[PDB]
């Protein structure tokens, strides 16, 4: 509160960290349903039913031009791009399946850089 300063985490790498992990994203086999925004229209149902689309470019995108003011706002945009995706598609589908590996993926490595 007021004038009562708590411990702050040192925070200064956390834009090359999350450029990295996002990096790692892109580059991931599995990322290619996630790469560009879906095409809204092409794709029946999707600008009705999802009402904040998101994918790895708009992420770079905003990452880039500092749009995201801290670490946990990155990962809800990055979380937002598998639950869209949970939400759209069967599990039993490839690109469902394919956002199952790449959210684990991305848990995996957000645990081991910033679980310090
Ligand atoms: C490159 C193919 O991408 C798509 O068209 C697509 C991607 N996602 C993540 C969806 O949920 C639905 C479609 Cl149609």
């Amino acid at each position: 509160s007021m004038s009562v300063k708590k411990p702050k985490r040192d925070d200064s790498k956390d834009l090359a960290l999350c450029s990295m992990i996002l990096t790692e994203m892109e580059t991931h086999e599995d990322a290619w349903p996630f790469l560009l925004p879906v095409n809204l229209k092409l794709v029946p149902g999707y600008k009705k039913v999802i009402k904040k689309p998101m994918d790895f470019s708009t992420i770079r995108e905003k990452l880039s031009s500092g749009q995201y003011p801290n670490l946990e706002t990155f990962a809800l945009d990055v979380r937002l791009v598998f639950d869209n995706c949970e939400t759209f598609n069967e599990d039993d589908s490839d690109i469902g399946r394919a956002g199952h590996n790449m959210r684990k993926y991305f848990e995996k490595k957000w645990t081991d850089t910033f679980k310090v």
